[PDB]
DNA sequence: GGATGGGTACCATATTGGTACAAAGGG
DNA sequence: CCTTTGTACCAATATGGTACCCATCC
């Protein structure tokens, strides 16, 4: 019984709305897809999303990865109606919304293969142009025409429900325990990172938690980070929030472990060597180091 | 025959997510 | 003086994207 706002936040973080164009004799097939992909560690959270959407689509699994793909046109409408009731708020909103347009053109034609007779098709290709990466260079072989405007959405970014934040953070959050090189101090941090595109949304997080700060990820300012470090702030605001809007997936355990350490810091155990050794043990088994 | 579904191979970079310390700052 | 905090550093892979083939169905 997982929250629709959760689902949206998660697909604001992972999640794609794609239209692919596939040539086949004189005709081009228009293949749409909506996709979440993750590392196989978190297959279970994908199983859960998939049930949220009745049981549309199919999960696929290789060595390291797993993929949820919903490609069929009947299946895709269930999805659209969710995201219409529960709007994305990252730039991904604009790729979803081009995707809707294309879907509508296709429903109004009750088919998905087109003769280069490019009305319906040229429109689709113009739309598809300003979407994700955009045109294959072999669709640029067959078409030199123009691209429609991509809806802006820049202030259009108030966080809609805390649960959004829990799906999103379950996606792009990290829960980290720092130790000094001396091996004498220990500290926590909560970080959520994102492309420049959505700089404006991330800074809005500082309001959402009433703590932390916003900085740059890397010198070539291509990337941004929301970070909290003050233990005051982590123990009062960040932890209690997420106890009430649960994080889902493997990250949930990273959260439990993190907030286990948070407790030993509260009670000052981190300044005793047994506390310190104990924390270190928890650290060696969280995040990418788990199992 | 032609159109569609769907499995799986492949591609690129934005997250993934770890380490480090000088400058607080206060009891 | 001692410990916390903000800010920086950054290698690379878990994300986010895309193309091809064919075997059933219309
Ligand atoms: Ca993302
Ligand atoms: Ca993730």
């Amino acid at each position: 019984s997982i929250n629709p706002w959760f689902v949206t936040g998660f697909t604001d973080a992972e999640g794609s709305f794609m239209i692919h164009l596939e040539k086949n004799k004189d005709k081009w097939r228009v293949r749409p897809t909506f996709q979440i992909k993750l590392d196989i560690r978190d297959k279970s959270l994908l199983e859960e999303i998939k049930n949220y959407f009745n049981n549309t689509g199919s999960i696929n699994t290789s060595n390291k990865e797993c993929v949820y793909k919903v490609r069929s046109l009947k299946d895709i409408s269930i999805i659209i109606s969710h995201f219409d009731k529960y709007n994305l708020i990252t730039q991904k909103k604009a790729d979803f919304e081009l995707f809707k347009k294309i879907i509508n053109k296709l429903n109004s034609q009750e088919h998905l293969s087109y003769e280069v007779g490019a009305t319906v098709l040229q429109e689709i290709i113009s739309i598809r142009a300003s979407m994700n990466l955009g045109l294959s260079s072999s669709v640029k072989e067959d078409f030199p025409h123009i691209i429609p405007s991509n809806r802006p959405l820049i202030e259009n970014m108030n966080i809609p429900h805390p649960e959004w934040m829990a799906g999103f953070v379950s996606g792009e959050g990290s829960f980290s325990v720092y130790t000094t090189s001396d091996d004498k101090y220990v500290s926590l941090s909560f970080r959520v990172s994102q492309h420049n595109k959505d700089k404006q949304l991330l800074k809005s997080f500082v309001d959402f938690f009433g703590c932390g700060g916003f900085n740059y990820h890397n010198k070539g300012n291509k990337a941004v980070i929301f970070v909290t470090r003050k233990f005051e702030d982590i123990n009062d605001k960040i932890i209690p929030l997420f106890n009430e809007y649960k994080i889902k997936g493997v990250k949930y355990k990273d959260f439990k472990d993190w907030s286990k350490v948070a407790k030993m810091i509260e009670s000052k155990s981190h300044l005793t060597t047994n506390g310190y050794k104990e924390i270190c043990k928890i650290k060696e088994n969280m995040n990418s180091y788990r199992k």
